[PDB]
């Protein structure tokens, strides 16, 4: 729908910061669309990756990053309060130690980081999901 | 680009139909993109399944069908003709016992009949690519 999908947007983040995305799946849960949110460390989709949140909707969700071009220890949730057919909210807030995901207002996944907040420069959304909305804050010194 | 994409069309495949796909990853194969095709039985998304066909571009192919609502045998293959960063074309023919899957005209999967291709009413072709390009041949008997 209204914002192009993949999305990428230039990101800083460090503790207090939030990024919330508002959307929806493009198939039905049966068939398994997929959502993902990677937080790169450049501009280029290719470079590292200290976040990597893949949702394989109704089936389970794995965390990563990717470090010097290599994927690292993936951790795998079977949590899934996504509800078939339904616009999602989803918050990453940054807090002190990890990454936490809050999906339509309910703690679902957190992320111990591996790479300082720091060194994010880009965020991307992609896979099959609409989009209407994306936002980062950056009212914190 | 140029076509939607989920992309459905209704369909009708019998012996000597080609089903022929042109298109584009929408990432790097670092990044994972896939590309799903699926044969359906109905015009609606979550009707069964003849043939499924999922690339994870880089990495694998699975091919499988959908029965009464239930994903079957799973077959894998790790053939991966696909370029990173290239446009493809991808044909399926319906041959007598079996669908061929040429990719850049090069034969690269086949999956055996487990329905008649006569039940399929729609084609679907969604997941991280662009099309260009879609065509059913319907000049047999």
């Amino acid at each position: 729908s209204l914002l192009p999908v993949p999305y990428t947007e230039a990101a800083s983040l460090s503790t207090g910061s939030t990024v919330t995305i508002k959307g929806r799946p493009l198939a039905c849960f049966l068939n398994e669309p997929y959502l993902q949110v990677d937080f790169h460390t450049e501009m280029k989709e290719e470079s590292d990756i200290v976040f990597h949140f893949q949702v394989c909707f109704g089936r389970r969700v794995v965390m990563n990053s990717r470090e010097y071009g290599a994927a690292k220890q993936q951790v795998e949730s079977k949590n899934m309060p996504f509800q078939d057919g339904q616009e999602f909210e989803l918050s990453i807030s940054v807090l002190p130690d990890k990454y936490q995901v809050m999906v339509n207002g309910q703690s679902s996944y957190t992320f111990d980081h591996r790479i300082k907040p720091e060194a994010v420069k880009m965020v991307q959304v992609w896979r099959d999901i609409s989009l209407t909305k994306f936002n980062v804050s950056y009212l914190k010194r």
